[PDB]
């Protein structure tokens, strides 16, 4: 199976101990590892970090240390936006820049295949015709993939892509039916389902719905969106079930009510290390001292209070079940944001290296 996991750019500038560099990385640890993020400067895949050249240097060097590992450039993400994605696929000229620069910045670094990140085709001010582009970029940049391969004899670069488990957004710029064909490989980020944006505490990443839970909240769940896209026209085997190493928190409206969907003014307060208001690191959750852990029976998955703050966050217990879901529906693998927010130098959790992702590892074979 495939074990996806997500580097990041900017932990690099976590204070204290929380700092993370490559060489903090377990070049054993996954499967398949991931750079986020790289940005595009004149429709041309460029860096986004002062230090990227070096760090991409040392990304890709762990493959002295295990050859069988295999890593990939993704470009993207929440804050890239829309603008500068519809732009570049607007015209034939401007995508073909793309997908040049990207095979040469992809060759110059020794990365083994690019991850897209479009959040998202059709959506977030994106025209609703992005979702054919993003096709004709998928279809454009395997093309691309396929021929290079060919003619420099090396092995071909790998092009997967980050899709969201909101119904909304599936059916707002993807061609399930299409772009499955010309992916490896399809990384489903069932997570972020329910968050500070919503006036009611909620779960992070919840595999199944509550009982008492219907209406269009009941495709908010791991399953449902992992129904939707198999639906859609995922071969199970390209589907990698994405996974949460961070929670996120609610400020309670008071201490006196917890209910899984009770009353919250608003986000959970910043974290010490990760420093973003509802959200919060592992290995920052289980560093809550005199905290109230518990588990929501209807979507297996626990979630600890303090006074008024309410963080609902996957555990040990929490990814054995989903790597079971994972094997039950028979999917291609489990994939990993991030590896920097795992408890990866078990510096805080009293748990060793890698706690979650190590579990993952563990049950996947
Ligand atoms: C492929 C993927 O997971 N994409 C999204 C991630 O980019 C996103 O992470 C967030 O990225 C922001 C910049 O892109 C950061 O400022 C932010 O701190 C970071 N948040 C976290 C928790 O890592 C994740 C998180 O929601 O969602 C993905 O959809």
């Amino acid at each position: 199976a495939k074990l996806v996991c997500y580097f990041t750019n900017w932990a690099q500038y976590r204070q204290g101990e929380a700092r993370f560099l490559p060489k903090d990385l377990d070049p054993s640890l996954c499967t398949h590892l991931i750079y986020a993020f790289a940005g595009m400067t004149n429709h041309q895949l460029s860096t986004t970090e002062w230090n990227d050249e070096t760090l991409y240097q040392e990304f890709n060097g762990l493959k002295k240390m295990n050859p069988k590992l295999k890593t990939l450039l993704a470009i993207g993400g929440w804050n890239f936006g829309t603008q500068k994605f519809t732009d570049m696929v607007a015209t034939a000229n401007n995508r073909q820049t793309f997908v040049n620069s990207a095979i040469r910045f992809l060759r110059k670094y020794s990365f083994d295949g690019l991850d897209l990140d479009w959040e998202y085709p059709g959506s977030q001010g994106s025209p609703a015709v992005d979702k054919e582009r993003f096709t004709t970029l998928v279809q454009d940049l395997a093309n691309a993939f396929q021929q290079e391969a060919q003619t420099s004899g090396k092995e071909r670069l790998l092009l997967s892509a980050a899709v969201p488990a909101g119904q909304t957004y599936v059916d707002a710029g993807y061609e399930v039916d299409k772009i499955a064909q010309n992916l490896d490989f399809v990384n489903l980020m069932a997570y972020d389902f329910h968050g500070s944006w919503e006036k009611v505490t909620g779960h992070n990443s919840p595999l199944y719905k509550r009982q008492e839970e219907s209406g269009a909240a009941a495709s908010l769940n791991v399953d449902a969106a992992v129904q939707q896209w198999l639906q859609k026209g995922t071969p199970a085997s390209k589907l990698i079930l994405g996974m949460p190493t961070y929670g996120r928190s609610f400020t309670l409206a008071s201490s006196s009510d917890t209910r899984v969907g009770a009353p919250a003014t608003g986000s959970g307060t910043p974290g010490p290390f990760t420093k973003e208001g509802g959200m919060l690191a592992y290995y920052e959750v289980c560093s809550w001292k005199g905290a109230t852990k518990q588990r929501i029976q209807d979507q297996k998955v626990p979630y600890i209070f303090r006074d008024n703050q309410w963080v609902g966050f996957d555990d040990v217990e929490s990814f054995k079940t989903k790597v079971s879901y994972l094997k039950q529906k028979g999917l291609g693998g489990a994939m990993v944001w991030a590896l920097d927010l795992d408890d990866f130098a078990g510096f805080s959790c009293n748990q060793g290296r890698y706690p979650l992702i190590q579990t993952l590892r563990q049950e996947l074979s």
